[PDB]
């Protein structure tokens, strides 16, 4: 290899398998935040919700079962990048322990997922429904569709499919994540809404150590590019948040998530080192 | 893919990415065992040993600094194998939720044998000595280059490569995990002795699991095939302990200890479905 061959990240350096002679600290600490924070679904305790989820409106079970649907895989291909391709192509010992956790907490996650649905839809069709909404519901495949794309694009660089998975863990999930806190807020679901508060604080770490990696990588995309690719995520997510499902149904304001969403984006550009693209506050106060 | 299409564990049939539509409740089982048995190494109190490793004789450490040697990077090379094959080729959720756990647990033990090292070596010399025992001691590398070969050698099957690594885990490390309970008995080392019991405890649930994994392999290697890979493993976990570090150090008798592989190595067979090879009798009552 070239180009890589001048990456830390990348490369074929290693001659080791060992982890103490540490090299980066910041990765390192990056791992053992992540290990501290290990929980497995068998804490979320779901006894309740599957009356909670018979108090609310048509509307709104519409709304958290498509919400779902999509986590249903989601976590399902982030793990399948990972392992064949970051966890991989990444040989630096640090790096590959944060990535040997996310593998680990996003079957976990994957499985929080599956729990919430099988305790809310019962009726079998629905459930079969929900379950393969990769290949049933447009909208969300709309969104598997690109996470899936730079799994499989031999193109794209590290640089670009780092970021765009950022976009993935923190964009595409940042919709969902608000509208499961506004639930909370207003007294609901909350099987739902605790283990919505384990897996967000995942995701934030996912994203910022994906950030970090971009930090690591010496020839990465230019400023344009990322920027792009960002912004795509936004409106493939703000469609999503007040289209194809509006937050309407649960009470929620779309103009403001779109806003939230472009907040959200924000943040991630300053983490990956570059400037605001949108410049708009964080309109829900339980989110800032 | 043509034979490997007719392979429930392999098939390109997922069309998935979900858990709880869940499949093989015996694959899940044993993930649920391993998610169960997490532990950090910041749980293993080495404050002590480092003192303990003084009242140790010359030929004892020089036993244990060579065993850790060892340690330091297979379960490196294992965590390299399940990310870059058998996570990957694997397509059944339940076994991918497996070996996430896996991996994260091996990047543990990993860890857990660095901390060792540098509680006891405190010379830098010996330290990067053993750190880098793949490339410096013989008997360790005539080890690791074995399980290194079934992870790029492009031939062997999928079934050849589960036994083989089963080989790795089980009969690699029973010597050692003997000898390190041999001294736990006699009153030494603690910590080593302690974290001995917690990784002991997860090499065995990782054998167990590869050997399920080949029972859910369909065209597997003949039987032959399998007690030639396992006996080879065998001699070279042998010739090593009486060896090029015999157990006379710690005070074993290497007779026992060679009788003991075999004993280990007929419980694999056992489990993987076929006769035992050596039929001798478990020879320590601490292990049996
Ligand atoms: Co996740
Ligand atoms: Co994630
Ligand atoms: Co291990
Ligand atoms: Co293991």
């Amino acid at each position: 290899n070239p180009s890589v061959e001048d990456e830390p990240l990348l490369r074929e350096n290693p001659r080791r398998f060992v982890v103490f002679p540490i090299e980066y600290h910041d990765i390192w600490q990056m791992y053992k935040k992540a290990e501290a924070s290990f929980w497995t679904a068998e804490e979320v305790d779901l006894s309740k919700d599957i009356q909670h989820w018979e108090a609310l409106k048509p509307d709104e079970r519409h709304f958290i079962s498509h919400v779902l649907a999509f986590f249903a895989a989601s976590d399902g291909i982030v793990n399948e990048n990972l392992v064949e391709r970051f966890s991989q192509e990444v040989q630096v010992t640090e790096a590959r322990c944060f990535y040997g956790f996310q593998i680990a907490m996003e079957n976990i996650h994957s499985e929080m997922y599956s729990l919430l649905i099988d305790t809310y839809i019962k009726d079998p069709k629905e459930r079969e429904y929900l379950f393969n909404a990769i290949e049933t519901m447009p909208c969300v495949k709309k969104k598997a569709d690109w996470a899936l794309r730079w799994i499989g694009d031999k193109e794209a660089t590290y640089g670009e499919r780092v970021v765009a998975f950022a976009a993935v863990e923190g964009i595409f999930f940042s919709g969902s994540f608000a509208s499961i806190f506004w639930l909370k807020k207003r007294g609901l679901m909350p099987g739902l809404t605790f283990s919505n508060e384990l897996i967000s604080r995942d995701e934030g770490l996912h994203c910022d150590f994906a950030c970090l990696m971009f930090k690591h990588l010496v020839h990465k995309p230019a400023e344009q590019r990322v920027r792009e690719i960002i912004t795509n995520a936004v409106r493939i997510e703000q469609e999503f948040l007040t289209e194809a499902l509006p937050v309407k149904l649960i009470g929620m304001n779309c103009t403001l998530m779109k806003q939230y969403i472009e907040f959200v984006a924000d943040r991630l550009m300053l983490e990956l080192g570059f400037n605001k693209i949108f410049r708009v506050e964080n309109p829900f106060d339980f989110m800032e």
